């Protein structure tokens, strides 16, 4: 059965308006097209998009973020569209991702070109769960999120 996660992808605040849509048009096209719930998540004071969906759902909203970023211009004109997005793991699987001596995230920075990073001094949440954070162009981070999915579900069968 396809899991779903969630996802925060920040992006420039002054995008938000591209994302969203006059009268929220392009933000729910973007839901059915992808099949996900997709929502800009309130200002704490970059602005968070949460997305919530299975895998493919995932790959389909984030890949029309990046792609309507990319043609509002908000980059550049030479510029690959770069974000940041955090996800969620386990705090037991946390040391499957860094690794040993931290080998596999070396490996998979190395893999995607994407920097991935695992904050050492965090508090698990209510889901006994840790952020790792991703940077990089849409197909490293994609490629990042795949690996760290099939690690995360390596710990937990054995």
């Amino acid at each position: 059965a396809p899991e779903q996660e969630m996802v925060q992808v920040f992006i420039p605040a002054q995008a938000v308006g591209a994302i969203i849509g006059k009268k929220g048009q392009h933000i729910k096209q973007l839901s059915r097209f992808a099949s996900a719930s997709i929502k800009i998540a309130p200002p704490e004071t970059v602005r968070m998009v949460v997305i919530t969906g299975p895998p493919e759902a995932q790959f389909k909203a984030q890949g029309r973020i990046y792609g309507k970023l990319k043609e509002e211009n908000f980059f550049g004109p030479k510029e690959e569209v770069k974000l940041e997005t955090h996800i969620r793991v386990p705090a037991s699987a946390a040391g499957r991702v860094i690794g040993k001596g931290g080998k596999t995230v070396n490996e998979l920075q190395n893999l995607t070109a994407a920097e991935v990073v695992v904050p050492r001094d965090q508090t698990p949440d209510e889901n006994d769960q840790v952020i790792v954070k991703i940077i990089g162009h849409f197909y490293a981070s994609q490629m990042a999120q795949r690996k760290i999915r099939d690690i995360l579900a390596q710990v937990k069968q054995q």
